[PDB]
């Protein structure tokens, strides 16, 4: 077992603990609907399975297969919170989810590209779709909370801020690593793509679920 495998196994352990915790919280919902708990559970499970595949075995292909599903689901979770006490705007949710999938597919194509100018154009395409995502969660999605209690609005603002900071790190690590300029080696790249995802998946859902539950103290 090399360092990369070890890092991936620790990540899998993290996902497992996270999943078990959300499952336990769902048994005592405290005012939060089960669908929010189920998505919170599915995300780390899907990611953990993907990383388990890499731990056992372009490089890190499965990481893109993880993001393909988990990123749109994280937006689904974020969207539900924004519309916690109102009717779910499914068209807005679909827009955000599909647009995020474009981010991931653009990233994969870029990584699969043989020509550097082509690779970077697709990277740019992904960043543009990503900017649309940021615009979405900060405007139309954020506006939804303003039609509700200030308590919800304040919770959403903290979550979307946490959400945004972490998400911005992904295109950064990608471009500085082997898929980009190569300022960092694969191992360091892997290490960063273990920490960020842990806080983005388990970390975000922890703050999201506990935040929603706490509003009902
Ligand atoms: C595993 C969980 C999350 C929230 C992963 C998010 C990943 C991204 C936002 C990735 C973005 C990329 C961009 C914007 C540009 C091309 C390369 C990436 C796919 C790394």
């Amino acid at each position: 077992m090399n360092l990369e495998s070890l890092l991936h196994w620790i990540y899998v352990a993290g996902m497992t603990i996270g999943a078990l915790h959300f499952w336990s919280l769902s048994r005592n919902p405290r005012g939060v609907p089960q669908y929010e708990y189920l998505v919170a559970m599915f995300i780390p499970i899907w990611s953990g399975l993907a990383y388990m595949a890499m731990a056992i075995d372009i490089a890190h292909y499965a990481r893109y297969i993880d993001w393909m599903v988990t990123t749109p689901l994280l937006l689904l979770s974020l969207s539900w919170t924004a519309m916690q006490f109102i009717k779910k705007d499914w068209t807005l949710i679909g827009f955000l989810m599909s647009t995020q999938i474009v981010v991931i597919t653009s990233g994969l194509i870029a990584d699969l590209s043989e020509r550097d100018w082509v690779r970077y154009l697709w990277y740019i395409c992904g960043v543009c779709a990503f900017l649309i995502i940021l615009w979405g969660i900060w405007n139309p999605l954020r506006a939804k909370t303003r039609t509700q209690s200030s308590e919800l609005a304040n919770l959403y603002d903290k979550l979307v801020t946490y959400f945004t900071v972490l998400w911005i790190g992904y295109p950064i690590v990608w471009i500085i690593g082997p898929s980009g300029f190569g300022w960092i080696n694969q191992t360091i790249d892997t290490f960063l793509f273990c920490l960020l995802p842990f806080f983005s998946k388990v970390g975000f859902s922890f703050l999201d679920l506990h935040g929603l539950r706490n509003l009902n103290d």
